[PDB]
């Protein structure tokens, strides 16, 4: 009963969180077997950062100019490399609570746990989604660098999310674990901008089943939509297109509720065009778009990780 | 900048839960030292619950009835006894994983993160506030009875809730961890309900001033407004009174914004009498009342 947006617990991730300094910079770290993850740009100085050359900085630098801190532990450093828009330091010590782990790369509209930190100590938990516009929305003060953004598959950690920067309006850009950008940012202190952002459909037809499921019904009307005529209407209203393959993802939390996806999406079609009337559904007086599919069967279902 | 429901690191927690079975019963519990918490309810069936006699029935048990898991071990059970709604069980093996806590108990406004776990394993995290009917607005299905809430504070892990029930309307009730309901609810199968609630107008205050400091400012107006006259408007929607405490808590993210309670005030009292017209507030559509002035603070100033 009840639904709230929800986090991963956290504690296999917090176990990876160290502290990275490199001259005056500080932020976050990620260790995983003898190796630490970070964002590049922490061998910048301040006069640096308008128009780096990190490789050429990073020839300047030494092992021993990368302090990295495991609670009150100095971690000697043996090695570092670049991938990317991320910094490798090898470490003379493996990490004895690392997860099973892997990076992956998620594709907008998949959500993903953030836990944000500050000096290599966790503050916080929370949910969010790779926009369509390859931002996320999230909550990061300078400090937060290094910080990332996680699923739990069982017990494995899959990383899908570091982050590197703040964007107009306030919202964040970052890499995967491999150090490519999600969308055409670069690390640098330089003037850009995200696209306009859309809703996430799929996720809005999944949430309204969620509604369903806990007993919010109004919306619910005697139509039904072809996936044509739905789409014409929802591209009017900022809407990511839905596809056969989301129509076709959404089909078991259908059989759940005995409501078939294109007479979700015929109420869906009548509430972008009247709104909601003053109205709410979960609680809420807008349509929410960052639960995918699989996050509200998880919700109501209990899946469980250890 | 940004701003989000963020709730506490769970991990301190996590290492902390355990499943408990007694016989067709499971859910979870709390190991701290050589004693596990859990919901006393956890030794009734379901003819039991109708009216149970707790201390009828943990005489009748025996040790052995409890199966305590933590991972793939069994802790041997030596000892049981109960406080309130809250059995304790002895254990033989202290939790290597206890981490500094303390129990408390909430009031109403306070917030705190549940970590929602079936079978002893930790399944998410989420931020609540005690409504001021004494329930939580959670997600909790069955076999969640035994989950907790907690706050942090650096090191220490402050335990405020453990989960019992639910009631209709679909938001939840439960208890200290000396096992004290919040609120009038009892531990048994009977027809319960909620009061009416009210909005924690010091809390919708403080997300205001998250806004602000978030740089989403078009509701601040040149007015200003009196305590008594606020309150005279704001109580007609059923926001609890606005009391000099209040105000004096909120000084810190006045003094930051430069913006004066009373004349932040006079926002909120144009936002209820005339809605937002179309607006979003750190993209919301609703006033938001569960962030506490701290918990602002927090996340705006980035304590970890
Ligand atoms: C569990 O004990 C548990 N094992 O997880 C609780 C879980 C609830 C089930 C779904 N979500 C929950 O929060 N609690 C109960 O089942 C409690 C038991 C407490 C009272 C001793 N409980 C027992 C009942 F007999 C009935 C209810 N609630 C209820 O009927 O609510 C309706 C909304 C369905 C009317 C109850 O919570
Ligand atoms: C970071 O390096 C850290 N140490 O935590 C991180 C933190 C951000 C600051 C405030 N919130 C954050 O998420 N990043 C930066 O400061 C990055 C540097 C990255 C790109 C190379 N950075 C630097 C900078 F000089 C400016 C910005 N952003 C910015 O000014 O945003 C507006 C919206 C004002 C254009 C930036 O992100």
């Amino acid at each position: 009963s009840g639904f709230r947006k929800m986090a991963f617990p956290s504690g296999k991730v917090e176990g990876c969180m160290v502290q990275v300094t490199c001259g005056t910079t500080t932020l976050n770290g990620l260790w995983l077997d003898d190796v630490v993850y970070c964002p590049r740009h922490v061998i910048c100085t301040s006069e640096d950062m308008l128009n780096p050359n990190y490789e050429d900085l990073l020839i300047r630098k030494s092992n021993h100019n990368f302090l990295v801190q495991a609670g009150n532990v100095q971690l000697r450093v043996i090695g570092h490399s670049m991938q990317n828009c991320v910094l490798k330091l090898k470490v003379d010590t493996a990490n004895p609570k690392t997860p099973k782990y892997k990076f992956v790369r998620i594709q907008p509209g998949q959500t993903f746990s953030v836990l944000a930190c500050y000096n290599g100590s966790p503050s916080g938990v929370y949910q969010c989604a790779m926009r369509p516009n390859f931002t996320i929305k999230g909550s990061f003060l300078n400090g937060s660098c290094g910080s990332v953004g996680f699923n739990i598959d069982y017990d494995c950690v899959s990383f899908c999310y570091m982050h590197h920067m703040e964007l107009p309006t306030g919202v964040h850009a970052g890499t995967d674990l491999e150090g490519n950008f999600y969308g055409p940012f670069v690390d640098r202190q330089t003037a850009q901008a995200a696209g306009t952002d859309t809703t996430i459909t799929v996720n809005v037809l999944a949430w309204l089943y969620a509604a369903v499921i806990n007993g919010d019904r109004w919306f619910l009307n005697r139509f039904t939509t072809t996936l044509n005529d739905f789409n014409l209407v929802a591209m009017k209203y900022n809407y990511e297109p839905l596809t056969q393959d989301h129509v076709d993802i959404l089909g078991p939390l259908s059989a759940q509720t005995g409501i078939a996806v294109l007479d979700m999406c015929a109420s869906l079609k009548e509430l972008l065009q009247n709104g909601m009337n003053g109205r709410t559904i979960l609680g809420s007086a807008l349509l929410e778009d960052e639960f995918t599919p699989f996050d509200v069967v998880r919700q109501c279902s209990g899946v469980t990780f250890q």
